[PDB]
């Protein structure tokens, strides 16, 4: 029993960070195979971050001008290259802690662990979900850039995110391993704000099947709903519109706590209406929806990795 | 910016994690050298779960009957002992990922991070606190006992927690490495229940602080109070006392600020007699108590391991 927030185990991650240096600037990287990929905003000076001109500034570099160390190890770096907003360093020595991986674009609404790191090294581990409106809710300071959000699956590791931008009011954004952003986002100084996020519906119905495995019951009302009638009152509330393909995916939930999705849909349109009355779910007196349905079984099943 | 429940990095941990069987029963050990330590409940059988008698029942074992693997690779049994409530089986093979470690007994209301594992394999990572009843709020089920809770200082890792017991309401009881119970609670299927919990007073000032860095500042009051004072409204709603040593342990987070204890004390009486009128706290509608003063400074200056 019991429910956390919990984070995939980090070890396969740890083992492929390591710190670059451009001059004045340190961040992380990823070591993969012979290749380590890092936030092209590295090669950045004091002076042009409103609008650097990245390629004139890569055109200026050498490979030497590149410091790699993996631990307190230098690594010679034999070539680079840029794609969309990551840098692709090629060094001379193979990483032989890879692990099986991917890299993977993942759809919002998902979630993923981070791993964050300054100067190459670990500080700590949470879990994060990607915004509807293409943020993370991250911790993230000076020098953070680089970390890498994944998630594991048996033994491979999926990379999705790599740590880029905080936007206003503390919230983050960076790309995918292919250097792509998630949203409108761009690597410079500028002004970029966050479109307004919403709630993420299907993630909130499997945390209230979460509490009902765990024995928190008290929201059940005897009632139902229609699917269009309860995405009318989603709407009002700033939640996504709850989809057949969420309903599908909240099925072995709901085949295990015999509730259908439409009837657990009901007690959340109680729920929005009505307020919580001071009381709590799994400890949260906010409904929470950073666990998809997967994290829930996950969880709830204890489903592990090699 | 931003502030998230962070676990230590957790691969020094997954490096050491086995699975231990005895006949029908798994769970997790901890190999550290040539020894792997696990929950002396290994060896019960189906029947005497009430009252087991733990010498008699290691009597009768050998080496042999001990099946202790790591991944794949069956660790050979050349000794057995108990110490406390766990065993210690020293395996003929050194743990070659070994990191440095102390065993440490924690106080309550320090926080640790769990790595939860079944068979040998991690599930996920946490962070939880030793409660002052001497429970923690972890997320366990069948086959998790053996997985620990430990600390990270550079390169240390301090274990300090094994897990043992699910007590009722969904909490968790376990030992040190020793093999000694956090709290009065005992390893059979007995009647046990916690003592009554309380909030973590210096806990829930160091995540006002926590808050305040990251410009969360709403809830600052104009007064201060005396510690005295403070004290006899915590008492009223269940807040540990506050005492001097608490006071010196949130220095530093109290000069970063410039916002004296005593002020946030007062700041606290507030929210307490008040309330928080729907308004969130680093997005919190409750007042945190499982960040201590320096969980909060790691994680708001980035604080890393090696
Ligand atoms: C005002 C900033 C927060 C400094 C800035 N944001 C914007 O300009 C916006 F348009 C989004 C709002 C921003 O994030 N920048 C500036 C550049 C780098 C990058 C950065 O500092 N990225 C850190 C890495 N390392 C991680 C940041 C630091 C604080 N916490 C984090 O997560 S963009 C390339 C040229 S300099
Ligand atoms: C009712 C139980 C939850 C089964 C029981 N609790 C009590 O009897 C109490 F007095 C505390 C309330 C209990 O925890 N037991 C029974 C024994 C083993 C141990 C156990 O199952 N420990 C698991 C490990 N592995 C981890 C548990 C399983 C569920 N979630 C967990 O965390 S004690 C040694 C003889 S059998």
């Amino acid at each position: 029993s019991g429910f956390r927030k919990m984070a995939f185990p980090s070890g396969k991650v740890e083992g492929c960070m390591v710190q670059v240096t451009c001059g004045t600037t340190t961040l992380n990287g990823l070591w993969l195979d012979d290749v380590v990929y890092c936030p092209r905003h590295v090669i950045c000076t004091s002076e042009d971050m409103l609008n650097p001109n990245y390629e004139d500034l890569l055109i200026r570099k050498s490979n030497h001008n590149f410091l790699v160390q993996a631990g307190n190890v230098q690594l010679r770096v034999i070539g680079h290259s840029m794609q969309n907003c990551v840098l692709k360093l090629k060094v001379d020595t193979a990483n032989p802690k890879t692990p099986k991986y991917k890299f993977v674009r993942i759809q919002p609404g998902q979630t993923f662990s981070v791993l964050a790191c300054y100067n190459g090294s670990p500080s700590g581990v949470y879990q994060c979900a990607m915004r509807p409106n293409f943020t993370i809710k991250g911790s993230f300071l000076n020098g953070s850039c680089g970390s890498v959000g994944f998630n594991i699956d048996y033994d491979c590791v999926s990379f999705c995110y790599m740590h880029h931008m905080e936007l206003p009011t503390g919230v983050h954004a960076g790309t995918d391993l292919e250097g792509n952003f998630y949203g409108p986002f761009v690597d410079r100084q500028t002004a970029q704000a966050a479109g307004t996020d919403t709630t993420i519906t299907v993630n909130v119905l499997a945390w209230l099947y979460a509490a009902v495995i765990n024995g928190d019951r008290w929201f059940l009302n005897r009632f139902t709903t229609t699917l269009n009638d309860f995405n009318l009152v989603a709407m009002k509330y700033n939640y996504e519109p709850l989809t057949q393909d969420h309903v599908d995916i909240l099925g072995p939930l709901s085949a295990q706590t015999g509730i259908a999705v439409l009837d657990m849909c009901a007690s959340l349109k109680e729920l929005l209406q009505n307020g919580m009355n001071g009381r709590t779910i799994l400890g949260s007196a906010l409904l929470e929806d950073e666990f998809t349905p997967f994290d829930v079984v996950r969880q709830c099943s204890g489903v592990t990795f090699q």
